[PDB]
């Protein structure tokens, strides 16, 4: 996250870390054995890491959970990135608590001008890679239709919306794909891709997550 803060512990107990070995990208816990995340994130060998503050500390409430199936979009496109939305099943379920909690997903999309909290532990330089201990938080507007296709003419699909600043400076980046932008306590976006980071007039890109609640919901009850 470029220009955020720094969240303060467990103070977002929906985000979870994916883990191989490192930290390499975000998602949400949905309910207690599944996890939304960005398909482009997948990989075999994913542990899940809930609780967490600090990703290179053991400093108590964390659970690491593996992955017993990722589900990535049948119609995921990596050259668009379009449907780039995986639900990952846990292998045993998690103990939700203050710390560990889900989050809920929309009934509606939300409108242009709602602003919403995004969170990750991702690179916090535009230019450079500078990797955070701890979780960010950078709260960020979702931008009308016009602005984002005028920003990415001909790479806007209905699956996609724009949020951040035009004026740069603030904005998610690498590190922080698959996590949650949530919006009045609902989950309205994953971090899916941009150009560069907090750079003018090239606002982040998220999966519009109202447009995959049936999916998910079938998915879910079918897995
Ligand atoms: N400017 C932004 N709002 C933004 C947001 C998420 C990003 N994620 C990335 C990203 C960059 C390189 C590699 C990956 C990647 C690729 C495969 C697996 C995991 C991460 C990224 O998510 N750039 C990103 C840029
Ligand atoms: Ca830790
Ligand atoms: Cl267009």
């Amino acid at each position: 996250i470029v220009g955020g803060y720094t969240c303060g512990a467990n103070t977002v107990p929906y985000q979870v870390s994916l883990n191989s070995g490192y930290h390499f990208c975000g998602g949400s816990l949905i309910n207690s054995q599944w996890v939304v995340s960005a398909a482009h994130c997948y990989k075999s060998g994913i542990q899940v890491r809930l609780g967490e503050d600090n990703i290179n500390v053991v400093e108590g409430n964390e659970q690491f959970i593996s992955a017993s199936k990722s589900i990535v979009h049948p119609s995921y496109n990596s050259n668009t990135l379009n449907n780039d939305i995986m639900l990952i099943k846990l292998k045993s379920a998690a103990s939700l608590n203050s710390r560990v909690a889900s989050i809920s997903l929309p009934t509606s999309c939300a409108s242009a001008g709602t602003q919403c909290l995004i969170s990750g532990w991702g690179n916090t330089k535009s230019s450079g890679t500078s990797y955070p201990d701890v979780l960010k938080c950078l709260k960020a507007p979702i931008l009308s239709d016009s602005s984002c296709k005028s920003a990415y003419p001909g790479q806007i699909t209905s699956n996609m919306f724009c949020a951040g600043y035009l004026e740069g400076g603030k904005d998610s980046c690498q590190g922080d794909s698959g996590g949650p932008v949530v919006c009045s306590g609902k989950l309205q976006g994953i971090v899916s891709w941009g150009s560069g980071c907090a750079q003018k007039n090239k606002p982040g890109v998220y999966t519009k997550v109202c447009n995959y609640v049936s999916w998910i919901k079938q998915t879910i009850a079918s897995n």
